[PDB]
């Protein structure tokens, strides 16, 4: 395939099922989807089931148990890093159990990257929406190209090639941070590594959506938004 769609879940099973239909309807359809499920409880585990029967899907589902194992790493980047080992696809994308892709997301990326050689990552606007029937709508532009994307840009708004992957991979061994003192913000992390090298080329669409409507005390203290933001600064690639 083309692109190679990411997807990590855990207990979001209200949730899943229109996460999971908004990737397999794209209009793009030359895709593999890895659903990484983490372990999830009966009701989750029977949402996704019967997509499993799309031949498309990649489907695997760890064995962790308990606050030891949840804790000992990013769970996240754990999965991704699974997934990207396995990963056949020239261009790289993410999703989770609760954001919803436009059905012409997948289209729209790959003809952005397919145009612009010299591009090797890009980002989209992105849209939430808060419900209580629509009560406030928030979006979060795509209007220029940034060396600086932590805490600015979503884990589920971009796509890269998988030639990114080697790079970071060989100046921090390995891709996204497994470190569970990036917790809360993973998709920051590895994205502060990509930045060391590759600046994020917008695509300026809404083409992912949201909707709003023992675990925490084991982990080690959250490093933030602000210090990976300063690195970069500092590192002056822009
Ligand atoms: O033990 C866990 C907890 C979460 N996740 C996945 O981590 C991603 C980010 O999680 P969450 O939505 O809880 O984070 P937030 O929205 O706070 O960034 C989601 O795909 C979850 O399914 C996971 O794989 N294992
Ligand atoms: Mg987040
Ligand atoms: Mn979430």
């Amino acid at each position: 395939p083309k692109v190679s769609v990411i997807m990590t879940s855990y207990n979001k099973s209200d949730y899943v099922a229109k996460s999971i239909s908004s990737i397999l309807s794209q209009t793009f359809s030359d895709f593999e989807l890895f659903i990484m499920d983490d372990n999830s409880n009966e009701e989750t585990l029977n949402v996704i089931r019967p997509f499993l029967n799309d031949n498309r899907v990649r489907f695997y589902q760890s064995d962790i148990s308990g606050v030891k194992e949840r804790t000992e790493k990013t769970r996240y980047a754990a999965l991704i890093n699974q997934a990207i080992e396995m990963a056949e696809g020239e261009y790289i994308t993410y999703a989770t159990d609760d954001n919803i892709y436009m059905p012409d997301r997948l289209l729209k990326m790959v003809r952005e990257l397919d145009t612009h050689p010299e591009k090797a990552v890009i980002y989209s606007a992105s849209k939430t929406y808060h419900l209580n029937d629509i009560v406030k709508e928030t979006v979060r532009p795509a209007a220029q190209v940034t060396w600086n994307a932590p805490c600015a840009i979503d884990h589920c708004s971009v796509m890269h090639r998988y030639s990114v992957l080697e790079k970071v991979k060989e100046k921090f061994g390995s891709y996204w941070d497994e470190s569970p003192a990036f917790y809360r913000i993973g998709d920051a992390r590895f994205f502060w590594r990509v930045n060391h090298f590759y600046p994020f080329y917008p695509l300026d669409e809404e083409l992912d959506l949201n909707y709003i409507t023992e675990f925490v005390r084991n982990l080690p203290p959250q490093r933030n938004c602000r210090e990976l933001r300063e690195s970069l600064k500092k590192l002056g690639m822009g």
